[PDB]
Order: C-alpha cells, then sequence, then structure tokens
C-alpha cells in the first residue's frame, strides 16, 4: 500500500524539513541523514553527540548572546 517516500524531519529551531534517500540536512546541528533499507523504506539517522555545558549566565549579563553549536544542538556564547 502506501510506504515511506521520504524522511520528514524536525529541527530543532522548529522547522518540518522533507529529506530523500541519500539526503542530509545541513544545519549546524545533530547531522540529520536519510536513508532506505532494502525493503524501500526510509531511515531517519540522527548523529548526536555531546554537547559542553554552558553558562547562559556567563553570556547575556557579560554582554553576549547565545549561539548554536556545529555538530550538534545546544547554546552556546559568542
Amino acid at each position: 500500500g502506501s510506504m515511506a517516500t521520504a524522511c520528514t524531519i524536525q529541527l530543532r529551531g522548529g522547522q518540518i524539513m522533507t529529506l530523500k534517500r541519500d539526503e542530509t540536512l545541513q544545519d549546524g546541528c545533530d547531522t540529520h541523514f536519510c536513508k532506505v533499507n532494502e525493503r524501500g523504506e526510509y531511515f531517519w539517522e540522527k548523529r548526536v553527540t555531546g554537547c559542553p555545558p554552558f553558562d547562559e549566565h556567563k553570556c547575556l549579563a557579560e554582554g553576549g548572546k547565545i549561539m548554536k553549536i556545529p555538530g550538534t544542538c545546544c547554546d552556546t556564547c559568542e
């Protein structure tokens, strides 16, 4: 019947993205892969790591702004 034709992902920033097979999502975050099995189904692999503990107080009040980490989604300061 109906089968998977792609990987419907959601970025941490609030964005539902459509990846086809062998497609990936280029964003500074936990890398999103979309692959297909030998049966034709699509798998959404999230390449995830551990982000460094962040002091949001050590930012902002100290005169900084909070950015996004490349390679994983977490809080960081300029």
